[PDB]
DNA sequence: GAGGCCTTCGGGCTCATAACCCGAAGGGA
DNA sequence: TCTCCCTTCGGGTTATGAGCCCGAAGGCC
């Protein structure tokens, strides 16, 4: 009906939609031998982006995402998708790899200390900024 | 942004809808064919034309057109869609994440512009209204071809 | 990863379809039972694309496969730039590893050989599909 | 007979296979709204290519391409050339000879309108395009140049 | 049976994409 | 004395794809 191969498919399409809303271009590679799923044309500058989907986990009120480079590396941005809340976390390369195993995402209605990841919730400006910065180093 | 970007957004929106309803999605290669998408509905394939609507300034409602245009130096000529050009036409309103789905005939049967009203209106509403989220019509056409 | 070999087979197929003026459609993700679908003069035909590897002993090429859906399958040989196009029924009517002989070794060439570049079979099933209305 | 975009999509498809057979990555875009047709991943660096399919110029016996995006369906002809930053390499194609010319942007835009490919025997001079026959190394250079 | 609010239609647009035609320019040889 | 060869360069052309504007008709109620 709708397995893991399909959950990742929606996540990919969601990211494409967001990029299109941002007015950006979007390039798709041939086959899955490359290290990144998508690339966004942010006003001329091409940025590699890996798409990731999250799972609801445990009890628990909060979502989880994983990074498996054992079964590639080097993109620019990782985008995590939460199907239920139709929202994206956007992580830069270094921040994404700097996590050990799992990355905890916590939505909920606040009133506690949030994880490191929380500052990257819907943080599409970070990729918007990398494009502008990389234009000037050229 | 410039025209084609808007279309691509609507087209993308359509794609997501089909995926959420567990249908397969096929993208054609290059803006050359008379349809934007086709959906693998439980085995059979149905071509889909996607159009993005615009809110009219005066009337206060969203409208699409069913004609294709060419305007060269001397004169301008139009090419409407034939019946076999696709199987369904989906109109997208962007600000309200909203789809009307029309069969080909119901779509070509219009003269040119085809208005969609979302206001309370109190009028009896035009024949378009009967197609708000008509995703069942594409599902039904699916089982209609399913047997022998 | 031999995923590249498959990639090359597919892009060759795509090119062949365009070389005969058809439309080509490409499914998002790999959930479906077909790799490609051609728009032949209006009619949509699914197609599986599989690549072949050269036999160790004999000078031959072999391709492995693992009614409804499919309706066509195209087999690629890189070095000798040609396709074997099998209708689904003929295709499943094989044990496991279907063999292809391309050498001119005089001997009675197998059942497979009849499907050399038979792109007319696609065109036929396409024209015949218009008779059902 | 079905024309124009089909021919362009074939030339594009030829470039797809060339790139792949040189072990490069190939990226295909959204739809026909960007100033480039393909993007090659060359040793990790992404470069933009603009594909154009040539035609046999019957009078001159050459294969030719226009370097200016001439935009019609407007009742007024406007000729907008390409910018230096619209892409990295323009690849002219000769189907029938399965031939590719690769031009860098700066040399591609530097032409006024038409660029000719001689490809015939016994001529007085060679065209300024001559040293660009199958010049895929030029896109290896820029890329090695990009890294560091 | 009146003055609207309200749809249809069929003219007129603009942006992008792709490939082609040809009469002179006017430097190489 | 190259003076014809033949590349080049601004005018012309076609097809496809997107989404739009607006006003004379005329219906709903
Ligand atoms: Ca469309
Ligand atoms: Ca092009």
């Amino acid at each position: 009906m709708g397995s893991t191969k399909l959950k990742g498919d929606i996540a990919q399409q969601a990211a494409i939609m967001r990029a299109l809303k941002m007015g950006w271009g979007v390039l798709k590679p041939l086959g899955d031998r490359l290290s990144y799923d998508l690339v966004f044309d942010v006003e001329g500058i091409l940025l590699k982006v890996q798409v990731k989907s999250s799972w609801k986990s445990e009890k628990t009120g909060n979502y989880v995402v994983d990074n498996r480079r054992t079964r590639g590396n080097d993109f620019d941005f990782a985008v995590a998708y939460v199907e239920e809340l139709e929202l994206f976390y956007v992580f830069p390369v270094d921040v994404f790899i700097s996590y050990g195993s799992e990355i905890h995402l916590v939505e909920t209605d606040k009133r506690q200390r949030k994880p490191r990841s929380f500052g990257y919730r819907e943080a599409w400006h970070l990729i918007l900024q990398k494009g502008a910065a990389q234009k000037e180093t050229s």
